[PDB]
């Protein structure tokens, strides 16, 4: 089951944080579905698992990212021996979708974070904020700041040629 | 004229950077008008000047901020002896206006930045980006990130009671 699964209302249409999650996988179990949500970025924090999309089978580990986009038919399953933990951010909006088309990550939907990547700290920080989300303390502003930082970081580290 | 006056298109309606500017005042000169723009925050980087609004006359210096909001009848004039330089960010959107109403700044429209304030480096950084604005290098994402940071910093340092 899920250590964290915060679902937010879809009140913004340029940029919206839809949900933030942490899941420790159960060995040999996962998910097989057509993605309904706009976009969901997963960061693998430990263990191993497999991501299956368009006939390709990726063996992923700590440091790896995979992104689910609306309409993708996907399967992602924790390793029997050493099941992954992943953090995820679900997001949407017209700006979000324009910025995703500026990164090479949306071609294969998988990447590996370099040693000094800014992406892991942003995703971990959004999940931390989500645990005690308080809009009256302006956590809503902070999550949006962090989502703009995340998409900037994806384009910096995984650019499409100009 | 102005050291910098970058005007942006109004493409976003939840959160939008309208313009960024730097102006070195000429002694005893400035502006007297009804504000048409949504919101414009000014940060005084050098010198002295006066801000007149709603019968009150404020003598401002380095560290001070004043905010122009749509419909305010205002006058702001550089000191005869030591004329101010100010940096300004013009912004708009439904989210921007909701966040401004979580700050105590929007009644008097004047404040002083504390020694450790995060506000000065955000405003200076937005103006620096504006000098060589390149959307193809995703400067548009970075300006929006910085505007969310600015509004978060205003609420943190100038909160309305909860
Ligand atoms: O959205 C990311 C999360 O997705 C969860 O899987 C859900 C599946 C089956 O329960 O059905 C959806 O609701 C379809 O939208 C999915 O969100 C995973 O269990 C999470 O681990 C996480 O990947
Ligand atoms: O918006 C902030 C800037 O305002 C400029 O003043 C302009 C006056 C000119 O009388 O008319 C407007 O266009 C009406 O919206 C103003 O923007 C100042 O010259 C700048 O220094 C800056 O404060």
């Amino acid at each position: 089951m899920q250590i964290l699964w915060k679902k937010y209302v879809k009140e913004n249409f340029e940029m919206n944080v839809d949900e933030c999650g942490i899941e420790q996988g159960i060995p040999g179990l996962g998910y097989n579905y057509e993605v309904l949500k706009n976009a969901v970025i997963h960061y693998v924090t430990k263990g191993y698992g497999t991501f299956k999309f368009n006939g390709k089978v990726y063996n992923l580990k700590q440091g790896d990212i995979f992104i689910l986009l609306k309409g993708m038919q996907v399967e992602y399953v924790a390793s029997i021996d050493d099941p992954w933990e992943y953090y995820w951010i679900g997001f949407s909006g017209s700006n979000a979708n324009e910025y995703l088309n500026r990164t090479s990550i949306t071609n294969s939907c998988v990447a590996n974070c370099e040693e000094n990547s800014k992406i892991p700290q942003i995703i971990l920080n959004m999940c931390e904020i989500s645990k005690t989300y308080n809009p009256s303390r302006s956590d809503d502003i902070l999550l949006l700041k962090e989502l703009y930082s995340l998409l900037y970081a994806l384009i910096e580290e995984f650019p499409k040629p100009f």
